[PDB]
């Protein structure tokens, strides 16, 4: 019984026995890494409080794919904060595919990192994955809708756009049936609700009017125009990956799978919420560190 | 002495036009949401000598929670317990109506931005042009065709027709701009977060001055070009650590580029359209605005009027165009 604890909300998994699993939102071994005024200070309450009810045996996923004991991280907490594609990409390179690109996009960024022989390749630091299409920075809910693009086409024109923060991805999947209402999760940009009226309201906003001077039928069509350029931006990086790395094999997985299936039906895609269902997809980290600890203590 | 008065949303600008031409620009923090005591107040400092008041409206302020009347009725209110009937109000369309007008026709009063400007552009500048005035926030290209302003009549039309553009000279954020930069000769995705606008930008490059870089920086720091360079290397992720002063200034260099060139591309739609060669620009922006339209036929109000009147255009058209009135029978 070892559990896969992710502190960013937190997640649960807890693995072990025959390969009983589960999953939940906020034991020998614990696995910990933490994908979350002196960055110094949360890093000792995290750590003093797993001690609390988890004991010494705690195993903490640093910045890399290494994995270091307890007081290692006490010591230089300089490694403790850890991307939220490490985990998963090391996961996926010794349990899935040893050659592909993992694609993986939370609320604000989606991950592009090349899988080579079994080991990651992808740059070091954000700026690095930047510079080489391996972040991006769109996220399935919190990212402003005009990153997508300062013109849209509308009723069939190429309009400028406001640069005010009205409206978010979060209201074009909404919109689109890309995500439920009740994932919409972050605060919405005028305080208002999910629902998909409230977000045809937002979304008519980008384009200094209201739902009195456009229909809902126009404004859902600016969520489809924008829904396209967020498709492009994804599999632009993407083939930029794959044409350097030569991979054709596409992991994806994220609260984002259903964009991500539909910007990269060119590949070979491989979903992680099919293959371990949808709880899974949406707590990855936290099951990617628990099989990765079991991996590693059963090398003994 | 004319009076020209334009009420924004929370700041008042005052042109005091002199008979010899002379003029000065003043400025008063006055919200409009609350009461009109401090209007009135400064506005009665003017009572016993001035008859002459040209008054306008360009408050936007989108969602303030007030109805537009009690909006107009306290500016009105706080203007008429100065001047009493001595008031030219401009309206919406453009034309002085009388005080008593405005109140009864109250849905008519509030103008925007750049209405009263290219009017007095149309009458005292050039018949054939284009008026591009870039502001904080907003770049207006605004076309004139034998003295008369032709612009769409909503801003949705606007943004459809090149003739509004959402860039401006400090509030901008920077990847509004682009979402990729070549950095370092390659094509680097950028962040989507509120880290840099467009007044890191100009201030680095020096297109406004520091002084000038009066809206919140996005930090809470510095307005000063290190804390500015500091904030443009948040947009690729970094930090003065990783990269350097060299490839900060370099990433906001590659953005004054794109930056120019959206503002090319919408003057050149609105131009190629009407057959004009001539554009008027203004706004604390003209600097970027003069690099950026540099091929055209270009007139500065700041060159011709002083860097005041070209950062409070709206208060100094509205006194000339009272002028002309006053001028027709005199």
């Amino acid at each position: 019984m070892i559990l896969g604890i992710d502190i960013g909300n937190t997640k649960i998994t807890e693995l072990h026995e025959n390969g009983e699993f589960k999953v939940h939102h906020l034991v020998s071994h614990v696995a910990l890494v933490t994908t979350a005024e002196t960055k110094k200070e949360g890093v000792d309450n995290i750590l003093n409080a797993a001690e609390s009810a988890f004991g010494s045996n705690i195993s903490v996923f640093d910045s890399n794919g290494n994995f270091i004991s307890l007081e290692s991280a006490k010591t230089n907490n300089m490694k403790v904060s850890a991307s939220n594609w490490c985990g998963t990409a090391k996961w996926v390179s010794k349990n899935i595919e040893e050659n592909c690109i993992l694609v993986d996009m939370g609320s604000t960024t989606t991950d592009i990192i090349p899988i080579v022989e079994g080991k990651v390749v992808a740059e070091k630091t954000d700026l690095e994955r930047l510079m080489n299409h391996e972040l991006l920075y769109v996220g399935t809910l919190r990212t402003p809708i005009s990153h997508l693009g300062n013109t849209i086409s509308f009723k069939g024109v190429d309009t400028n756009v406001s640069s005010e923060y009205f409206a978010i991805t979060a209201d074009i999947s909404v919109v689109l049936e890309k995500v439920t209402t009740e994932e919409y999760t972050c605060d919405t940009p005028d305080g208002k609700g999910t629902d998909k009226r409230s977000s045809l309201v937002r979304i008519s906003k980008v384009l200094c009017s209201d739902l009195d001077q456009i229909s809902e039928i126009d404004a859902e069509n600016i969520a489809k125009n924008y829904y396209e350029l967020w498709k492009e931006l994804i599999l632009e990086n993407v083939e930029n990956v794959a044409e350097k790395y030569g991979s054709k094999k596409v992991v994806i997985t994220g609260l984002g799978e259903n964009i991500l299936k539909d910007a990269l039906a060119d590949f070979e895609v491989i979903s992680v919420a099919e293959r371990y269902g949808k709880d899974v997809s949406l707590a990855t980290p936290s099951f990617a560190v628990a099989e990765l600890l079991k991996n590693e203590l059963l090398e003994h």
